[PDB]
């Protein structure tokens, strides 16, 4: 046992309401606030059940994350709206976490596991450097998310501070890498003040124009190209890109990346997406089952679909209504081009929910 | 909200006490039973509580699974210590989940998703075929677990239906592959009935010998080569794993695989293990501290390490002392004949807790 003993709540109270008289006090309390934006808790007792585990799952990590000098609230959408304004909390439901002059918005599994990881994610540095071969690898290894990557001179460079500056308006959702070594940058094809844009999934980048880039011109530019072609959904903000919905539908495909026929099916979908990826109406979410096992049998019911085998099809927002793409079994997996006709069908209407 | 809607518990009772009254018709009632094995809770409200939010994380479980077939249960050690005998439930703590003729210990992190997740993977058939090159890319990109793969006809083989067998003796923990495609045979270097092993991030199988195998000779081999060299710490097994030191320490090696000094560091630790994979006093728990974030200021308080940078050391399992290799900083890492030495130094005992 000794050496990994999982924590137990101490029933310390720690996560307070936040009001307009003791919030400038919690603020000088914590290096780093993370307040849960809410509305009152319905009157019935069962809405009850729902409010207090949740507020003990915000206990459980201000336990954790103590000794690192995070702290938790609660700001009522009513009694609190006053001082809710004037913090810019906006969407209920939302924990905005305040780190120096930044306000970061989580918007994603409500769990103490992920809500903590989260939270340390934050904590660490905006720029990630790159140097060397092995950690060049490790850049291009990453996939399922944007990044982004520049080659400045130094640390001291003005162009690499406002990369930095850039960096934060975006923690800790996209990685923003730095490297001052020109081997690197030569693999990279980047010239110095140079900034490559990777869109989740693609292999070829997009070099932000007009370089040396601005914070102002890197924030327009990563704004501009928010929504990748291809999206996989992650717990750390899986209600964010939920409700980031293509005019009432989402694409959905299920795959478990690590099982054959996943793997295959997967293939395809990137190779798709790729070929794609400047249709500007084309998104699509990829889902691995294996990421939301709690999930697994609520959608294998809503949808009538089973997730042992790979999936797509079109998902309506408003009320779980869905049509899926037809295949025998998990052998029957489309080419790249049925993917493609299945999907421009989707798009125009064709195939509808 | 709509189609992204986690389960809440709706207080629906189903898991109760598993007793010599019931057992019987629990275990008719479903296909696929998990039964935790559990002492008596201590007679204060503090433990009172706590055991009262682990039955609501089965009762979660019972919920989300109710429909396929899944049914949880509590058997208590001394109550029950006779049916628990009968049972074959021993180890305190431990779920023991029976399927078919099967029974398959639990030991891992106590929480519903971990647990849903585990009899997910309980309810797979036990062996997946493989069938054309783009799965074989999907077999040979798996490296942090034991794997078998074998070439037979067909399922009507009798070498295929011992592969089989042997295969449900280790479900879920250890991935058994199956080809019927003489094409993915051939890339594998595997004649017909031949089953090879590769053991965790081993890039060179090991072939179980005298093939044709019966279900014996799989198991037995699996058995004698049930430890890895470098072995990924998972949260379905972590205590299992962490139960499981040789000699009375773990060397555990900390690295966040996707950030870059984590796989520069990880990417010398299994050149390392490959390297030294014959030697049978070395292994090493591979932690990723990204894979159990609610432990992570517990390790940097009770070890006095900084987990945003890689590090390795030795732990010892009785009283948690440890000592951990020494490094300026994140970009201070050893070389693969630095990091041989330091675990040379470790397994010489120069290198020691005491
Ligand atoms: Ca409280
Ligand atoms: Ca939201
Ligand atoms: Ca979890
Ligand atoms: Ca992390
Ligand atoms: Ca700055
Ligand atoms: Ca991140
Ligand atoms: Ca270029
Ligand atoms: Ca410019
Ligand atoms: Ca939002
Ligand atoms: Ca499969
Ligand atoms: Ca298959
Ligand atoms: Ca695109
Ligand atoms: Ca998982
Ligand atoms: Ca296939
Ligand atoms: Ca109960
Ligand atoms: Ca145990
Ligand atoms: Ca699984
Ligand atoms: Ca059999
Ligand atoms: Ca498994
Ligand atoms: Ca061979
Ligand atoms: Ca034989
Ligand atoms: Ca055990
Ligand atoms: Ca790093
Ligand atoms: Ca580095
Ligand atoms: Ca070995
Ligand atoms: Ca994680
Ligand atoms: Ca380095």
């Amino acid at each position: 046992q000794e050496g990994l003993d999982f924590p137990e709540y101490d029933g310390v109270d720690r996560v307070i309401n936040v009001n307009a008289k003791n919030y400038k006090n919690v603020f000088k309390k914590y290096e780093v606030l993370a307040l849960l934006y809410h509305e009152p808790p319905e009157d019935d007792k069962a809405s009850q059940r729902q409010f207090e585990t949740e507020e003990l799952i915000l206990e459980l990590a201000a336990q954790v994350l103590e000794d690192k000098g995070v702290g938790f609230g609660l700001v009522d959408s009513e009694k609190d709206a006053a001082v809710a304004k004037k913090l810019g909390l906006t969407e209920v439901d939302s924990m905005y976490v305040f780190k120096g002059d930044e306000v970061i918005e989580y918007d994603g599994e409500f769990s103490a596991d992920t809500i903590v990881e989260f939270l340390l994610d934050v904590l660490e540095d905006p720029v990630e450097l790159i140097e060397g071969e092995r950690e060049l690898q490790a850049f291009e290894n990453i996939e399922d998310e944007i990044k982004l990557i520049g080659y400045f001179k130094s640390k001291d460079s003005e162009h690499y501070k406002a990369f930095e500056d850039a960096a934060e308006e975006f923690h800790p959702y996209i990685p923003f890498f730095a490297t001052f070594d020109s081997k690197v940058a030569k693999k990279l094809t980047l010239k110095l003040n140079e900034i490559d844009f990777y869109e989740a999934f693609m292999e070829e980048p997009v070099t932000i124009p007009d370089k040396p880039n601005s914070e102002e011109e890197i924030v327009n530019f990563v704004e501009e190209h928010r929504r990748s072609t291809l999206r996989k959904l992650k717990p750390e903000s899986m209600y964010e890109t939920w409700e980031d919905d293509m005019d009432g539908i989402h694409i959905v495909a299920f795959a478990e990346e690590a099982d054959p026929d996943g793997f295959e099916f997967l293939e395809t979908l990137k190779a798709v997406a790729q070929d794609n990826t400047e249709n500007p109406d084309l998104s699509i979410i990829w889902i691995d089952p294996d990421d939301f096992p709690l999930l697994v049998p609520y959608w294998e019911k809503t949808f009538d679909i089973d997730l042992s085998a790979p999936q797509i099809g079109v998902v309506n927002v408003t009320d779980a209504d869905s049509v899926w793409m037809e295949m025998d079994d998990e052998e029957d997996l489309p080419s790249a081009e049925e993917l493609e006709d299945w999907l421009e069908d989707v798009l125009e209407g064709e195939i509808n929910t």
